[PDB]
This record gives C-alpha cells, structure tokens and sequence, in this order.
C-alpha cells in the first residue's frame, strides 16, 4: 500500500501565529490565561492547552475581573470586543489577520450605512465574528450560504451593495454563489475573486491532486473545522471515500483493507505529530514509505505582538 501525503497540508500561518499567541502568554504570565472559544478547531491542540493551564470560554462573562484573555483564531463580534473593553482584562487578540482584513470591510461598509452580505455557514464563529461587525441600522448585513438563499434574498437598496466571504470555504461552491450574487444584483462590488484565505485555497487544490492518485483519502482535523470538513468533502465530491479523524485510533482497517493507494492530508488547525501518528498506523496495515506530493510553496508568516515577545 502506497501512502501519499498532501502538500500543503496542516497549520496554516495564522493557526501557528494563535497557538504561539497562548503559549507565549502561559508562558510569561502563567495559569490561568482565558481564551474565548476553542483557540482553533484542533481536540489536540486544545486539550494540550487546557493541561497547561488555558481555560476555554465561550462568553466574557465567564471570565475573571483582572484575567488575561485572548480571542481564538476565527474573531469575534464588536460586540464582544466591546464587553472585553468595559471589563477589567488584559486582551489579546489571536485573530487571524486574514479575518481581520474582511472586518475592516464589513466595519467600512457599516459606518457607509451600505447594505453587505456575507457568504458563509450559520452559526460558525468566524461568520458570528464577521455579522458582528456591522451595526449601522440604515444599512444592513445578510448572510447566505447557497445559490438558493441568493434566489430569497431581498435587500432595501442594491445599487449600493458589496459582499465578503468566509475565510474557509469551498472554492468551487462559492463560485457558484458568487455567480448567482452578481446574476441577481448586477451592481454589487467585491474583492477580485472572494475572501477565502491561500491556505484554504491551497489545501484544497493539494486534496484535489491527492484524490486524482488516492483510492480513499483521510484529512485529519476536528468535526467542527469548517476548512477540514471542506477538504473531506472534495475528495469524497471525486468520489473517493473519505474520513475526517482526530487521530490515528479513529482508523478503522476495514477503510484500508485492499487499497492499494491511500492519501492523507490535514486541516489548517492540525499538528504535524498527528499526521506522523497516522502515518504510522498505516504502515501497521501494510503501508510504506509515505511519499509527499510536489506542492505550491507557501512563505507567509504572521509573527505573534512585541508583547508577546
Ligand atoms: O477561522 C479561520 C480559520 C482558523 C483555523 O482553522 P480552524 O479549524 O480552527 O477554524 P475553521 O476552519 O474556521 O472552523
Ligand atoms: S485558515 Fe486562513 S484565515 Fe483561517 S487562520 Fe489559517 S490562514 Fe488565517
């Protein structure tokens, strides 16, 4: 059995800039230091800190007057931001720069009291993040996940409109989405292509490749990582099966048995041990040498805040 391994795969820069952000904090204030919401969708990642002493919220109200706090990757809601602010923490914010720059947007065309819609899946923290940032009521936010929602979507003024997207999504499907925006609102504005960050981009197109090779292909990452669940779901769209697992004891034999080429990748939030530790289950069933694929470089760091050291 031949094992191939996606490129790029696993932690993408800003998933590398949040995690450093909370051991860097832990590691020069101490427990406990407060984080709201898991600080990525890794079990792993989030379990480790938990044992080292960071404690996961999901409202300020949670927290301690004097605590240290730290928003998680995805962002938060002005809202939020605002509650930490009138509150007597220390804040830092792991925020994703690439979800910051959709804020700024979302923020410009609020205070424009312009109409915006967000493409993106309900209730994920990175959209409540997002709607979060409007607030003007002469205007208005609109969230759709699909061509169909487009189809109902009614808004009060669509001579001044713009969109912005979702950080994780499905390259194709938003493709789709975007379509149906423009085909419905002939006069809405948006960036060049959509929101979606290089490392989903990237990612996606290394499991298209993986999947061209790979008679079943396993994406390690949580079942609430919205990129993770995105790469599973385009190897199993090419009609490859595919499972999304924590960890190499999530491996069932009977998902291997007489494959002759079995791929595996990992989702943004996904350390690299955890890939090793699959690698090395599947070499108990048979498997090789893993070989990686040729991949698109990437170069982009995010460094943590000078405060941070
Ligand atoms: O929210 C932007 C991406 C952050 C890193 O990946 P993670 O799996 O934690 O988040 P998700 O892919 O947004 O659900
Ligand atoms: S998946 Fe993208 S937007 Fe989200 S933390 Fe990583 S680089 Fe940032």
């Amino acid at each position: 059995m031949q094992i191939l391994l996606a490129n790029p795969r696993g932690f993408c820069a800003g998933v590398d800039r949040a995690i450093s952000i909370v051991e860097n904090a832990l590691a020069i204030y101490g427990a406990p230091i407060y984080v709201r919401h898991e600080v990525v969708h890794n079990r792993y990642v989030v379990d480790s800190l938990r044992e080292r002493g960071a404690i996961f919220i999901e409202q300020i109200s949670e927290v301690p007057d004097g605590a240290i706090l730290i928003f998680s990757a995805h962002g938060v809601s002005q809202a939020v931001r605002n509650e930490a602010k009138s509150r007597d923490l220390t804040v830092f914010d792991a925020t994703c720069p690439l979800v910051t720059k959709v804020h700024m947007e979302v923020a410009r065309a609020s205070r424009r009291g312009e109409e915006s819609i967000l493409i993106g899946h309900a209730g994920h923290p990175e959209v409540e993040g997002t709607m979060g940032q409007y607030s003007n009521p002469e205007g208005g936010m609109y969230l759709v996940e699909s061509p169909d929602d487009v189809w109902k979507l009614t808004v009060k003024n669509e001579e001044k409109l713009s969109f912005m997207t979702q950080t994780t999504l499905s390259v194709d499907d938003t493709s789709d989405v975007i379509d149906a925006l423009r085909k419905r609102f002939p006069k809405i504005v948006g960036p060049r292509k959509d929101d979606i960050c290089y490392a989903t981009t990237n990612r996606q197109e290394a499991v298209r490749a993986l999947a061209e090779q790979a008679e079943v292909v396993l994406v390690v990452g949580s079942k609430n990582s919205s990129n993770s669940n995105r790469l599973a779901e385009l190897a199993q769209r090419m009609g490859k099966r595919a499972f999304l697992i924590d960890d190499a004891k999530d491996i069932q034999e009977e998902w291997v048995k007489e494959v002759k080429c079995v791929g595996v990748t990992a989702g943004a939030s996904a350390p690299d041990i955890l890939v090793q530790n699959v690698v090395a289950r599947l070499q108990q069933l048979g498997g090789g040498e893993a070989i990686p694929l040729e991949g698109r470089e990437e170069n982009i760091v995010f460094e943590v805040p000078k405060e941070l050291r």
